[PDB]
């Protein structure tokens, strides 16, 4: 009567199920968990990415105490070096003949590559989550409502009233703190902004793009510019945009107990083939077409016309229908066991009518609930040789 | 899918392997359509494709 389904996510080739009803004709669902998306309430904690030591010009004090005055960008590396007297054409600027100093100074500033192609941390909370889901319904055979994933607000679009969620499209495998580097979202904790994570994620930590301030524990180490040369060499640990895609933590575009893949995101959940959104529909008696205002199919028999073995649509099977009433006649197989493209089958008494479907097996022995009548549409399913369709129509290859 | 019932009897035949022998067949089938035929021994050689 009210076909709940926490059936595997599908997004690539919709899956189908059947509301059995004996008072009224059974009515189809196409439960398309196409968006398993998230709407976190979040906070940009820090961009990370490979640095650029766009050095401030060294505040060289050569004697009379060394003074290095700081300029914008917290975490300011400055190191005196002696035994080098500064030349640039043969020149000098140092102001002792008892000290030959070259004082190298370097701060971290965001790379220009940080602007475009970069890692991005987040403090991720559940927030005001939502997902949209198709239910084909009645004999209208389409309605795709979008409601909050937490139940909360039902919405009746077409015949069915459709409730999406609770939470199963409101969380990805994110932790509270996550760093993201590419497609791959990395469940990488840190104790808020203001912390140092050199040689990992948060080596650079800018809270603004095209930075003028950041926190850069990048393991920045100045070395001696030997032979009276004036330059600043920067020795620095690799970043969250120099690797961590094979020095990976938990690479979410390659792992997920949410059964999804993830991109460079404040956390959304792309392309889920399992991760089941628990779907709940409130379908009144009205939402069905009634038993005697539809056929009640009696004397039916099913045989293939030609099924296709593959969890993609194309399998067909005539059913030599014959009933005791006439009308419209919704059809569907019980669950994703056979996923039927035809939400509705036309029915005339003593005729024969092919419907469309998809199977996860070579024998199409799925019941089809033809307006208060099951029938096994057994026969022969000739595969399309080789299935390259991205996901199974069934929803997880649920067998007929 | 499977050819379900049928019975055959002459409508005057040949005593010869010349093609001229005919026989009506009260055919019936799981689904109506075409049905290629030939004797499965080839003792009757059938001109009907």
């Amino acid at each position: 009567y009210e076909h709940t389904a926490v059936m595997p996510n599908k997004v690539g080739i919709p899956y189908k199920a059947l509301v059995e009803r004996p008072g009224y004709a059974p009515v189809h669902l196409q439960i398309q968990l196409v968006n398993t998306r998230i709407i976190p309430s979040t906070n940009l904690e820090y961009i990370t990415c490979k640095y650029k030591t766009k050095v401030p010009s060294p505040v060289v004090k050569c004697c009379g105490a060394t003074q290095c005055t700081s300029k914008p960008h917290p975490d300011y590396q400055c190191q005196v070096f002696t035994g080098v007297y500064p030349f640039m054409w043969g020149g000098a600027y140092c102001f002792c003949d008892t000290e030959n100093t070259q004082m190298s100074e370097a701060y971290v500033e965001r790379s220009e590559e940080c602007s475009i192609d970069h890692a991005k941390a987040y403090k991720v909370h559940t927030g005001t989550v939502q997902a949209m889901v198709n239910i084909t319904y009645g004999s209208v055979s389409w309605r795709s409502a979008d409601v909050y994933v937490n139940g909360e607000t039902p919405a009746k679009i077409g015949d069915a009233k459709l409730i999406i969620g609770p939470l199963s499209s409101a969380w990805s495998p994110f932790d509270n703190k996550v760093v993201v580097y590419g497609h791959e979202v990395y469940n990488y904790d840190f104790p808020e902004y203001g912390t140092g994570k050199a040689g990992s994620f948060g080596d650079l930590q800018s809270r603004t793009s095209t930075s003028n301030d950041l926190y850069a524990n990048t393991n920045l180490k100045l070395q001696r510019p030997q032979a009276g040369i004036v330059h600043t060499p920067f020795t620095q640990a690799p970043s969250g945009f120099e690797r961590w895609k094979r020095d990976k933590g938990a690479p979410l575009n390659d792992v997920a107990p949410f059964g999804c893949s993830i991109a460079l995101e404040p956390l959304r959940a792309e392309n889920c083939a399992v991760g089941s959104i628990p779907i709940s529909i409130d379908i009144p008696d009205a939402a069905f077409t009634r038993i005697s205002e539809t056929p009640t199919v009696s004397d039916l028999e099913c045989k293939i016309t030609e099924c296709t073995y593959a969890s993609d649509f194309g399998g067909i099977a005539t059913v030599a229908y014959k009933s005791s009433k006439a009308g419209n006649c919704p059809i569907h197989s019980p669950s994703g066991v056979a996923v039927i493209k035809e939400n509705d089958v036309t029915l005339a008494e003593s005729g024969s009518f092919t419907f469309h479907f998809s199977t996860a097996n070579i024998h199409p022995a799925f019941k089809l609930q033809v307006c208060t009548s099951a029938v096994t549409c057994k026969g022969d399913c000739k595969p399309p040789k080789d299935h390259i369709v991205d996901y199974p129509a069934q929803h997880t290859e649920s067998f007929t």
